[PDB]
């Protein structure tokens, strides 16, 4: 009898960061209460300006990152206010049934409702805006986030042993499709019904103009770098959820990786990169062994480095020169 | 001795449907005999129209999935009438030597041949056409299928225990390239080798102009919806002989996914999508827990919704409110 | 104490052949000294004549394929001679810091330096170069290339038995992006930095002018196909540095296969076809059955036969027919 349950309020927090919660459950199953609130706004995503109506799940690109354990409930109150222009939904991957959620919670702008379901199964998943034959629309408008189940008694390695992460972060992934005039410079529009009539010709190109991660070219750089310490275990949870992306940590490794983010399988070894297939997350644990300055990218180097899909990573601590050294520095002899 | 063994006809049937068969082998090996008919056919791929030139293996596309189980020999009788205008051939990739069959199958219109090869390797495998000079041509005009090498005892789960579907249904993912005039319409062409003479510029952009399920959009929707029953188990075999996909069950999950296809690797447990590579096919399955619609789309949402790489199952039974449930219905308050 | 360790020297080959090593290490942890000079080029890398200016490691595309085992140091001496016009420096995915060496090896016209870094990770791995706001210019100009680092106990299977190769070769996958004139003629140039103008406007498509294996359409082909015997064991590397590719070998398998390229997994069994993503390299290990003629392809079969990721193996021995045979040859009756 689910009114028997525990709730417990969460209040979330923008990514990359990750709300606070317990990787071992510390309670039995409880209803685990969101709300987020759908914001409809311009977003300039590059450094030249360029301008997108972006459809955010609580303000941002991603949305933010939800976390439970297995056989929690969820229950999302999801809220679109009449600020806002368009008919919104939602899909959870992590759900099962009625189109993950999407043909309950179709709000028009001044309603909301309530969802809840059942988290039956442990890894980050997906969850988008979905609307009948405006699914990609909405999707490439970065109307997408991600949420994690994990097991009750937090992660395992490929044999069994506890996986304890010290900091998390969440990349969420943004392909998005700017629709340009015939000598190829990108509009700006004053609405996002407006944006939708060149809308899906540019998405039938197959061909983003950006994509980037946290919203924007750069965003996770600067003042923004994601930060760790030598000897700091860090897990990123990272999404995409139209698109193929191939994560790589540049002067590191994933430790362990469920490249398809389902905690049951084992995680892949040492991998250098992984795909993450368009429609899913998956998630890294590294254990950082060298200070400096990383970077993370999506390793087809043209969307990183052209096209947005790239951030840093400050590590703070000592310098390894067994791992690591420059015997002679460039110089002419 | 091959000649000692038992012979078995099969006589194929339309996707997405499956020929009859045992999960389990019921005999020893046999020597399982199939006959398919090429037919070069006008097909209209799209709600707009627009009909191409459609080489097919006995007049579907995909072509028909063929059953047999590990350490069987296929015996394939390919048919080229002279109807056709174009010389075919077939290459299994569940096959060793010869191109997969390939290099001893070449027929002109007007011939036959028999090709025997033992199925080794158990998985789904992709087959296609593949003529010397004009392998794409052939394989994105519909001229493949896949081929399912079962076990001979059955299918088994990450832990050794079987896996017994109740339906199966074979989802063939195919990429077209229709070429366009400048304005970009697609063309019409009253025979294969005309439509040939803009296929290489229009296959070198790389970018589908359709990619649809069993041949056409909406194909798998309405009164051919897959069905299923809450309760029932199904295997889903996909194949994509030339690019990329990343299945996903809006409102389900693959439970067991095997994501390049091959039965000795334990499956990947709980997916949300995965990626079949281009030239493979992959199989999930999954046992329905809600009632009601769900699609099933290639997870590019883009190449699904507006592409055309999605299908629908129309699923019969008893809605679970533990599973899922609208605690409060889309208002305004 | 790295000084009191042994030193060996190696001397590199050129690809797709793989400089001689043991398997299984024949003595303890070793400092391996590799040299490579870098030498930009004017590469033909089509049938028709395409120029681009190539940017190698040791003079080829791929750069050599690197091979250590585990916890040994690699020290490489890299020298960029004053004849080269461009900075250049080398990342490698093994290593661990520095941007996987970048930020310490930046050489200019007429500048060496010699990095040293300890091979934890076992697998194959790619590197590159990676100058900064330059690097998938320089990565798509052909400077990148893989090392293998074996477990100093050789290979196994998924079960702990070992796998031994008798032939070893590396296949260097490159995407160029050639930019052409109004109508879609390649342009030629007269240095790289000519080439650099026109070239990021080219990389943004996201779509390859060519992606050839060791360096230039049909380069693995005729008398450069790769060869081997019935009943020889072959391990092929695989590497794409910056785009995802699918290897398959046309009427064989992968009997056992790193698609993501890391040792310390059980490889995926009787693979048709794999997907490697950009930024990895991948080892297939492939038992010979049959004689004849094979083609090993990217399985996107447009990238594969028209834009040039396909050679070639001629395998001596023999004919199976138990395993294929014609029954009835094509003709028409
Ligand atoms: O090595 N990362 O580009
Ligand atoms: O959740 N499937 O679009
Ligand atoms: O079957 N290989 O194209
Ligand atoms: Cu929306
Ligand atoms: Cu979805
Ligand atoms: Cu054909
Ligand atoms: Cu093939
Ligand atoms: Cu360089
Ligand atoms: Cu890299």
């Amino acid at each position: 009898d689910i009114s028997t349950l525990p709730r417990v309020k969460v209040d979330l927090v923008k990514p990359p960061f990750v709300h606070a919660h317990d990787q071992v459950a510390k309670t039995g199953p409880r209803v685990v209460e969101f709300t987020m609130t759908i914001e409809e706004k311009k977003l300039v995503i590059d450094r030249e300006g360029t301008e997108i109506h972006a459809m955010t799940f609580n303000g941002s690109v991603p949305g933010p990152l939800m976390v439970v354990h297995e056989n929690d409930y969820v229950e999302l109150r999801l809220i679109n206010p009449d600020t806002n222009t368009l008919l919104h939904n939602i899909d959870f991957h992590a759900a099962t049934g009625a189109l993950g959620g999407g043909a309950l919670t179709q709000v028009n702008p001044g309603e909301e409702t309530t969802l809840r379901f059942k988290a039956t199964k442990p890894g980050v998943f997906v969850y988008h805006c979905a609307p009948e034959g405006m699914v990609p629309w909405h999707v490439t408008s970065g109307m997408n986030g991600a949420i994690m189940v994990l097991p009750r008694d937090g992660l395992k390695d490929e044999k069994g042993q506890p996986l304890t992460y010290d900091k998390i972060y969440y990349v969420g992934e943004q392909d998005f499709y700017v629709p340009k005039d015939e000598a190829g410079n990108y509009k700006k529009y004053e609405t996002p019904g407006e944006a939708y009539e060149d809308a899906v010709k540019a998405m039938r190109t197959l061909t983003p103009t950006h994509i980037v991660f946290n919203g924007a070219v750069g965003a996770l750089t600067g003042d923004h770098a994601l930060t760790a310490a030598v000897g700091e275990r860090v897990l990123v949870v990272h999404s995409q959820a139209n698109r193929d992306t191939r994560p790589h940590l540049i002067g590191g490794h994933g430790d362990y990786v469920w490249a398809t983010g389902k905690f049951r399988n084992p995680p892949d070894l040492d991998q250098e990169t992984w795909l993450i297939p368009g429609g899913t997350a998956g998630a890294a644990f590294y254990t950082f062994r060298q200070p400096g300055v990383y970077a993370y990218v999506n390793h087809n180097l043209i969307e990183a480095f052209e096209l947005g899909a790239a951030g840093h990573f400050k590590v703070t601590g000592e310098w390894n020169d067994d791992l690591m050294t420059s015997v002679v520095k460039p110089a002419s002899m």
